């Protein structure tokens, strides 16, 4: 799997299509009644990946709902992530217990759109991630991803907004060239609603097959 190649009582799921057959489950219905073919496709897939994950952590097929701000619902001592992208949809979990919070990102390979770098970096990141980053690879692209991990694996802990300017992301690559760290310096306020604070996020990258994933792994 792609997702493997980011991650270190913890389990992933993923699929770089939509098969046929699948539905959500009836809980998870109501949620996309009204949606386009697209966001029902994205959203079924994502949630069969996560129950994939789920069971070989030993939990029941059990419906993945949303909260107030969109926020994935996990059962009961489990945490996890999802994201979905053109040609990918991906889940990790975790059990609480060992696993304090998870965050994964995925987008396709390519450089950003016009005006979005300037909207998400800080100015040291401009200055020094193309000089740790391997050349020709879309480290803005690159740059983006982690900072979606970091906004993952905050949330659930603080239930707080976290913006592109609020976390410092420093790069490294290995020798292999398209796999590496990140480290999430949090510029902000750290406390979380339980736990001590968050202060820097370790966490992974990897470009592999026009994709770049990310995935931060807390431990508890
Ligand atoms: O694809 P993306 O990387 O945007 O991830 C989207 C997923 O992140 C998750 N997510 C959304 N808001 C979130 C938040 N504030 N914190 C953590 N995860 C969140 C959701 O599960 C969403 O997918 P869904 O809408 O199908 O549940
Ligand atoms: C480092 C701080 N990162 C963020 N706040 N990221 C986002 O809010 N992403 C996001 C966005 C952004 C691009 C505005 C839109 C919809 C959904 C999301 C989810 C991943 C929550
Ligand atoms: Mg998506
Ligand atoms: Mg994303
Ligand atoms: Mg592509």
């Amino acid at each position: 799997t792609l997702v493997a190649s980011v991650l270190p009582d913890l389990a992933y799921a993923e699929l770089y299509s939509d098969p046929p057959g699948l539905t959500p489950l009836p809980e998870e219905a109501p949620l996309i009644a009204r949606s386009v073919a697209k966001r029902r496709n994205e959203f079924i897939t994502v949630r069969h990946c996560a129950r994939i994950a789920l069971d070989q952590l030993g939990v029941p097929p059990a419906p993945i709902l949303k909260g107030d701000k969109g926020e994935p619902c996990w059962p009961d001592g489990m945490v996890g992530s999802l994201t979905h992208c053109a040609g990918y949809r991906g889940a990790v979990v975790g059990r609480r217990d060992a696993v304090r919070s998870v965050g994964i990102d995925a987008e396709p390979h390519d450089v950003l759109p016009n005006g979005v770098l300037d909207a998400i970096s800080l100015p040291a990141e401009r200055a020094d991630m193309p000089r740790t980053m391997p050349a020709a690879l879309h480290w803005d692209r690159i740059l983006f991803c982690a900072k979606e991990a970091t906004y993952k694996a905050w949330f659930p802990l603080t239930k707080r907004w976290l913006g592109f300017e609020d976390a410092h992301i420093t790069f490294e690559t290995d020798s292999t060239g398209w796999t590496g760290r990140f480290v999430s310096r949090i510029l902000i306020d750290g406390s979380t609603l339980s736990g001590p604070p968050l202060t820097t996020l370790r966490g992974r990258w990897s470009v592999e097959r026009g994709l770049v994933l990310t995935a931060i792994v807390l431990a508890g």
